[PDB]
């Protein structure tokens, strides 16, 4: 079987993408953030403390005939940006774009951090990293992808994120009409539980391609592109008036500047990120300083190929016994 669901940016800057997901019987539809950088499916629920809920749609397990409390199970997760959430665990039926999994662990948030509360468009997260990162104790739980794997025609899902436009998450098949040319596959390391791979180099604008190995993760749940300091300095040096700002927390540039493209390597292939994708608009309303979409990973400890990079490509997450990542121009 297969599934296909439209994903939509939550705002005008593509800060995140939400995808409708059906949970329970009868269906309760929540808009979840599909995150290949984590492995927990957690949702706002009727159990979330009332003051930490501001406009989100909430999962009510008491209204679902298929919901079962997973007795004794708890979860606690903390994301690389400082966000956190925790609660108890139910099992229920979960459907994405026609693809249905029964008995999926649905982690009910009893407490959520302030950043989730103030984001009324995101009802929860659907983790798509490897199940070894799942935070349910004492019995670790499988992701939606892992539970669906056997029934999928092919053990793959694809991310086709749009630039200021809706996109598509497909499960079980590769849409050969969604990309141009060939798909270039590259090996994945699952040692840290991420979709971790090695880029073969980069280029700035129309400059020479620098062959160098960049280890990083493919993370749909991260907005920006986080690369080593040497690469990020070489990019922003080509933008008149750009500078790293300690008060803002990254590179900013005059909103009047035009940005060069950024090319990253996938084996022998090249993926070009148009310069417009790197503009994240004024740092504050009315400001003439704009925030850059390529930032340093030095403070993070791992390089992150976030939405800025992934939306420039058709990306195949191949969850075969030997996992691989496929990249294609589109
Ligand atoms: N989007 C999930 C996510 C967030 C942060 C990290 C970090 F910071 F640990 F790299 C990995 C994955």
């Amino acid at each position: 079987s297969t599934g296909s669901a439209t994903t939509t940016p939550i705002d005008s800057l593509d800060d995140a993408y939400i995808t409708p997901v059906q949970i329970g019987t009868p269906a309760q539809t929540l808009n979840l953030d599909f995150d290949t950088g984590s492995s927990d499916l957690w949702v706002f629920s009727s159990e979330t403390t009332a003051s930490e809920v501001d406009g989100q749609t909430i999962y009510t397990p008491s209204k679902s005939t298929t919901a079962k409390l997973l007795s004794g199970a708890t979860w606690s997760i903390s994301y690389g940006d400082g966000s956190s959430s925790s609660g108890d665990v139910y099992t229920d039926t979960v459907s994405v774009g026609g693809l249905t999994v029964t008995g999926q662990a649905v982690e009910s948030a009893k407490k959520v951090s302030s950043s989730f509360t103030e984001d009324s468009t995101i009802d929860g997260l659907l983790g798509l990293a490897f199940s070894t990162l799942n935070t349910v104790s004492p019995t670790q739980q499988k992701t939606f992808f892992d539970n669906a794997k056997a029934s999928l025609d092919s053990p793959v899902f694809t991310a086709d994120l749009g630039y200021h436009a809706p996109g598509t998450y497909n499960f079980g098949f590769i849409d050969t009409t969604a990309y141009t040319g060939s798909i270039t596959y590259t090996a994945v390391s699952t040692k840290q539980g991420f979709w971790e791979w090695t880029s073969t180099g980069y280029a700035v604008g129309s400059g020479t391609f620098k062959s160098t190995s960049i280890d990083g993760i493919a993370d749909t749940g991260t907005t920006l592109l986080y690369l080593p300091a040497t690469v990020v300095s070489a990019y922003w040096a080509q933008v008149s008036g750009a500078k790293s700002s300690s008060s803002v927390g990254g590179y900013v540039f005059p909103c009047s500047a035009t940005l060069p493209s950024f090319t990253f390597g996938v084996g022998s292939a090249r993926i070009v990120i148009p310069g417009d994708y790197i503009d994240f608009g004024p740092i504050s309303t009315g400001s003439s300083s704009c925030f850059g979409g390529i930032q340093s990973s030095a403070g993070i400890g791992i390089n992150i190929f976030g939405d800025v990079a992934l939306k420039a490509a058709f990306v195949v997450f191949n969850g075969a016994t030997t996992p691989t990542l496929g990249f294609a121009s589109k």
